[PDB]
């Protein structure tokens, strides 16, 4: 499968744009999160550049919402995004990244939370990828 950005944000909205009234923009140098109002009534998580793994990394953020500690669980949903996309997965190291695939192993045996569980699945639908298993995240070497 090709991956673009564009995909993402029919992906998320397909998810996310009724039940939580969020949608998914791409915007210039910042990230930001904007709240409806009487303009734009949706929430929009904005990513920036035209770039699948910054779209990726905001849509992580999203769904989580002493920089190592707070980017663990994010760079974690990342992982597991990009596998369930078929996209390749890099952080931004060994050290953090075996933190990072430790809370991989965290989401697939103990549960992965309702909003991540749903990309994650209409990633697989929209991709035609296999079910997740941690076969598919090597530990860090
Ligand atoms: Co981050």
């Amino acid at each position: 499968s090709t991956h673009h950005y564009e995909q993402l944000i029919e992906i998320f909205n397909s998810c996310f744009a009724d039940e939580f009234n969020t949608r998914l923009i791409k915007g210039d140098d910042e990230p930001i999160y904007l709240p409806a109002d009487a303009e734009v009534p949706y929430n929009r998580i904005v990513f920036a550049h035209g770039f699948y793994a910054s779209a990726i990394h905001e849509i992580s953020h999203w769904c989580i919402a002493q920089f190592e500690d707070v980017e663990v669980k994010p760079q974690a949903l990342d992982w597991l995004f990009c596998v369930a996309a078929g996209y390749p997965f890099n952080v931004s190291r060994v050290v953090f990244q075996r933190r990072v695939h430790a809370q991989v192993m965290d989401y697939l045996a103990n549960g992965i939370p309702e909003r991540p569980a749903r990309f994650i699945k209409a990633l697989q639908n929209y991709y035609y990828t296999p079910e997740l298993t941690a076969e598919q995240f090597p530990w860090p070497e």
